[PDB]
């Protein structure tokens, strides 16, 4: 079997293992800050630099994966706390969309909300243009920020949030468990055919964005991942 | 919302949070040993002592849960390494079945392989009488040790195994990710309607068994659990 | 180490984590109302259902704990605002004393004011029979509603009160900080040997009572608790 | 009564309510980082800018207080994670000791470990010169980093730690409860006569230090405080 495994307890600027895109910076404490608090339509993304083979064209086999990460969103004075973080999967050549308006696009889609990715968004602003539910939510996205499915959630300013994701290749199920500060868990699951929506090799990572009036601290604190593709 | 949250980094006798059933002992290192290596058809089970309200007849709501545990199975001289461990959910009055033959029943079912439980088994012996697959396997069990679904797996003697389980109440999906010693991940997922198969109040735990010729060390090393029920 | 931890942001009927005793009800907003406003000598108590092992006869070790809760007392028309709330610790078999007169006994003691418990009372009626100070007071109680120590306090009708309690096992100190509506803090601390006054296994909870002419709303709004016992 | 009350969910270097001393910086995420990771014998301290009157030469009365704060210590590559954080109380003219060697002094004492302060240290290095216990520990310090009392503790890299402190003026007891990431609680309490050891007006704050080979990330995430002095 073919296994990709890594663990980040902290992150650093001089690390070739991470691709830094756009407005992302690494703080002295080791956290990744995705957006620039002084920039209009700020977009920042991080990707695990090695492409991951999620399916084989030879066997037709699809990989399963288990991933865990921790993040924090914090309100800043005079700005609407927006727009949120998306944990995404995309083709290995993925870049911030050209002329990205940030905001509701979460740095992965065009103005109409379309792109080439599969993601788990932690959405803190209701964009009517992307049919967002009225409150903070966790969504499962397939090539669109107009989520296939959402669950109500609450983004607590300055709270450390823990996420666990399981992709089961046999049932094609993407399952997410989110652990809040008040200790409650929020879950969301959706059948997503990764072999049909994404290429053989993909990159995994995080994206966040803001607009002129919508900005907040988006921090990635830790990330562990394991994928296993059966090679028989 | 109604949340049950606990964490065991180790265990101890006299801890009122744990119900000990049958042949279970607590080792000096804090590990729970489920079976007695000198007993024929040994059965040992541990349960979280407090009943958990997994669903409500008033709202129709079903809880979601995130749980993680680590276990170890070790071969002993002469005996066939058997029979395995099951992480199970059952009515709050659950007891080892009367006249239990241990073995392939994994301490949760009768001789015909039937019982009242939902479980995730880590099965190390192929029982043709319960239509077991030919190799070691992880199974999803619904009132029977004749699994609704299995996945090939490999039980490595003396290896510490990590498990993560997500139950998403909205899709009724039970998703399991198993992390082996060699670094590979094994997953299995099944739609299981807990509200249809179990009562409102349940107990969560682990069970293991052996026969005359089939015996091995079955150890529970750690257990964390969070369940949330929407109260509306 | 052996740790018991929980956090209630709200409450619900049928939650098996909570034992309801006497006249307790759960309001639609999630608050617990301890007494029945239409009953003479009303007594209501809530207990965390799982026993907590506060000390071990084998090691001689005593647990430390940290707990925080919020409550509200509100006057009702015609009745004298009485009698108050007690946060208490008692043997795991604890029940409302048989033939309880409610009132100044706070639902934990007999008519002479004696019982088997350790508590922190938020007393709103001066019972000369229990040597109560002349004004509202916070008291530390050891097997009696005739407090070992009190501090003057003021119970404001309809005000949300926040309490924090620390028990340090090494010094045997029970420390209490009460945050009033006007922003001031009230503290009270007393050396209490829990190992000498209580059994190994105990229950934690809240009790409130009233009399014929002494009735008020007694509400428990939230409760978080963590205890840790050092094990062999 | 005289009450001082404040709450910090985030900190800014610009704000006048806080005094910055030495190598302290404010990160864009709002956290205070006490030491400079690239400096030998780095010392950084923070203080609530307004002096708080803890006792009165007119009445003899001593204030009680309740304070809560959260911190994080994180390991850095190639350096020994040292030396720790101290929550301290000192005269209003307090400054980093002249020619401070950082290290085991925690930025509050001279080379011999003496100074003018009362503190709660979260010590991560064993300095035999200050009679430190062999493991990580929480200590209560009175004019010395040779603690009046310590309790074994464990500093987990990248873990958010919650602390609650109660000072009860009547018993002169300083009680501390520390909530770890593994869920366990650590407590320590000591009788400290603040009137005898400190002036009437004092400053409250945090200090951290490192040395040549001993460095780590020291972060203050939040801080709440309330003190009440009886003026009758
Ligand atoms: C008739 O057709 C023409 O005229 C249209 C008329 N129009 C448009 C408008 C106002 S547009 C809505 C508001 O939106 C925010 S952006 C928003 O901020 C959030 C944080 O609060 C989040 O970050 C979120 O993600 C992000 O999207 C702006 O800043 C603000 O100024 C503006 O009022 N008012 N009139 C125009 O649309 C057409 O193109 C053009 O052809
Ligand atoms: C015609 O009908 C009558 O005769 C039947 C005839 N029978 C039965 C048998 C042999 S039964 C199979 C073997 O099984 C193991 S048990 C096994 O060990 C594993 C570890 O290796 C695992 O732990 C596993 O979980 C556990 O099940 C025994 O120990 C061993 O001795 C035995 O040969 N041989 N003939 C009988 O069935 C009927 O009731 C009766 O009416
Ligand atoms: C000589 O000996 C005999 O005669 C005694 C004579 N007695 C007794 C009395 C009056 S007893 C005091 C008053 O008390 C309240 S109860 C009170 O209400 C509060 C709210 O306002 C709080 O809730 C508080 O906690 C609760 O206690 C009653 O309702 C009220 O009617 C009554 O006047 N008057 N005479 C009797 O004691 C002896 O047993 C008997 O042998
Ligand atoms: C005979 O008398 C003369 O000779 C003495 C002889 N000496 C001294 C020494 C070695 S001194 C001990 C070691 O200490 C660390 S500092 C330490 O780092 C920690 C992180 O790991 C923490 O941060 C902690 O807080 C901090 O204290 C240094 O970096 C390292 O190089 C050094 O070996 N070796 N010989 C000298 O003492 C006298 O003054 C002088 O008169
Ligand atoms: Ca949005
Ligand atoms: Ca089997
Ligand atoms: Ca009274
Ligand atoms: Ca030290
Ligand atoms: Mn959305
Ligand atoms: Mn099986
Ligand atoms: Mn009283
Ligand atoms: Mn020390």
């Amino acid at each position: 079997a073919e296994t990709v495994s890594f663990n980040f307890n902290s992150f650093s600027e001089g690390n070739p293992a991470i691709n830094f895109q756009g407005d992302v910076t690494v703080l002295s404490n080791g956290n990744i800050q995705l957006t620039n608090l002084n920039k209009v339509n700020s977009v920042g993304r991080v990707l695990y630099a090695m492409p991951v083979r999620i399916w084989s064209s030879a066997t037709g086999n699809v990989a399963s994966f288990l991933t865990s990460f921790s993040f924090e969103m914090k309100d800043i004075k005079d700005y609407d706390p927006a727009d949120g973080i998306i944990f995404f999967i995309a083709p290995e050549d993925t870049q911030i969309p050209a002329g990205s308006i940030g905001g509701g696009t979460l740095g992965v889609s065009d103005t109409k909300g379309a792109g080439h990715f599969v993601g788990v968004e932690f959405d803190t602003y209701s964009n009517s243009e992307y049919n967002d539910p009225p409150t903070d939510h966790v969504g499962i996205d397939v090539n669109s920020v107009d989520s296939v499915k959402t669950v109500p959630w609450n983004s607590v300013s300055g709270a450390v949030v823990k996420v666990t994701v399981i992709y089961d290749s046999s049932t094609k199920t993407l399952s997410v468990a989110v652990t809040n500060d008040n200790g409650d868990i929020t879950t969301i699951a959706q059948v997503v055919d990764l072999k049909a929506k994404l290429p053989e090799r993909v990159k995994f990572g995080f994206s966040a964005s803001g607009s002129l009036g919508g900005r907040q601290i988006h921090l990635i604190r830790s990330w562990s991942f394991t994928s296993t593709l059966i090679t028989t």
